[PDB]
């Protein structure tokens, strides 16, 4: 056999985006908890009321907003980052992440390469640092502020194949390279995820991840799209590990995604201190970013043995994961760990240097083709050019392809295996 695994088409995904199913819930369920951060807690109105003030004003100020129109957020993780995200979609448009803590000139690129018709700050911000000639600036503060008359859905209209976000690299070399992720893509990642995480209305998710990392998207959002809650946990609470824990015991978290070294501290706090409170509403762990190793899983799971643990692969470029690899803590879990099972709506190949695939167990480049393939990179056709080519595979989206750069092998079974970069 190839090294083929083809779930092109495996999962239907309703009609709705993701600000649209939030607006559901916002309606069905107007007085749920909808999120949390610090002392601040939304219900699902609250939050919709207060992103569509934010989305009227912005197009008000800004009246040519609407599709693929890229908007800069310079808003610290908050309910202010997450409400000006929904705002932005509601009214059709995409944004880029940009972390205060970035310096001016990352800014200025991450904004000229995207061609970013405005940014957005916070109050903090603005009195920080000025603005620029060319780049409209307005301040979150105003945008929020209440108006009875200004709290309606824009009902503006979204296609899957719009743009949600551009996330650029945050590296040591070369200028930042931004990531063209589609609504279609997004939503695909966080339909996975909300099955393979077993989720329902009463989830409770950590949203723990610098915004200058793709999977605080899903993290900010997947809640939302089930009834759920989103916990903002920012980055003085997750430099606590301490704090952080007895925060997730507090808020009865169950879904929480992390990268191993964060793990390994998490794991090494409670085998220090049996004594303290645990997260022990916790059903799912999530481990992605870097190879994770067998003996530090064991450990999380005599740790928290009601939990099951996911290791997640996948490119930024991709929407997120490509793959996801669910274990039980009954399960024989041993080096090399696998990253898993394709998601649903996406094929994977092990391909040699012409993108054809290898017999089953050869090693070579994982590829992907599928629903949650994005554009390339923003104001880079060359760099697009290096990595996005035409599927030569049956293909029932775009014919996207996308090397990913990584080298694996594919077992008998379909499930992957990672093996460093090419
Ligand atoms: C992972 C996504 N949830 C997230 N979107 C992200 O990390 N995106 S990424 O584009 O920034 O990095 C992607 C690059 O990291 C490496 N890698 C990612 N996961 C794993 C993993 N489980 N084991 C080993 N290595 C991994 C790999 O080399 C890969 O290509």
């Amino acid at each position: 056999p190839l090294s083929c695994v083809t779930r092109q088409g495996d999962l239907r995904l309703g009609r709705h985006l993701v600000p649209h199913l939030f607006e559901d819930h916002a309606a069905a369920t107007p007085e749920r908890r909808a999120l949390v951060y610090n002392d601040r807690a939304y219900s699902y109105d609250q939050l919709n009321r207060a992103a569509n003030r934010i989305a009227n004003r912005l197009m008000q100020a800004f009246p040519e907003l609407g599709t693929d129109s890229l908007v800069g957020v310079r808003i610290a993780r908050s309910d202010r980052l997450a409400l000006t995200v929904l705002a932005i979609w509601k009214i059709g448009a995409a944004y880029i992440p940009i972390d205060p803590v970035l310096p001016a000139q990352r800014m200025h690129d991450m904004l000229d390469l995207a061609g970013a018709k405005a940014l957005i700050v916070d109050a903090s911000v603005a009195a920080a640092e000025p603005a620029v000639a060319g780049m409209p600036r307005i301040v979150f503060d105003d945008l929020v502020m209440d108006d009875p008359l200004l709290e309606d859905n824009p009902e503006v209209h979204l296609s899957g194949n719009d743009l949600s976000y551009v996330l650029f690299t945050s590296g040591s070399t070369g200028k930042p390279k931004g990531a063209m992720i589609e609504h279609i893509g997004m939503l695909n990642n966080i339909a996975n995820k909300a099955l393979d995480l077993a989720m329902d209305e009463d989830s409770r998710v950590a949203q723990n991840a610098s915004m200058s990392f793709d999977v605080s998207v899903w993290q900010m959002f997947i809640a939302l799209t089930k009834g759920g809650t989103t916990f903002v946990y920012d980055d003085r609470v997750v430099n606590d590990i301490a704090g952080l824990i007895q925060r997730m015991h507090t808020d009865s978290l169950t879904i929480l995604e992390v990268v191993p070294t964060y793990l390994q501290a998490l794991v090494e706090y409670m085998e220090e201190h049996p004594d303290c409170p645990r997260p022990a509403a916790l059903t799912f762990m999530m481990v992605n970013g870097e190879t994770v190793d067998a003996a530090l899983l064991k450990r999380w799971f005599a740790l928290c043995p009601a939990s099951k643990v996911i290791n997640a692969y996948g490119p930024t470029e991709a929407s997120d994961d490509i793959t996801h690899h669910i274990m039980s803590p009954g399960d024989e879990i041993v080096n090399p760990v696998p990253i898993g099972r394709a998601l649903a709506n996406f094929d994977i190949y092990i391909v040699d240097d012409e993108l054809r695939p290898v017999p089953i167990g050869t090693r070579g480049e994982i590829v992907v083709t599928g629903v949650g393939v994005g554009r390339g990179y923003v104001g880079m056709a060359g760099v697009t050019a290096q990595a996005f080519v035409k599927s030569p595979f049956p293909d029932r989206y775009k014919g996207r392809l996308y090397r990913t750069g990584d080298l694996g092998a594919m077992r008998e079974d379909g499930v992957l295996m990672f093996h460093g970069r090419k």
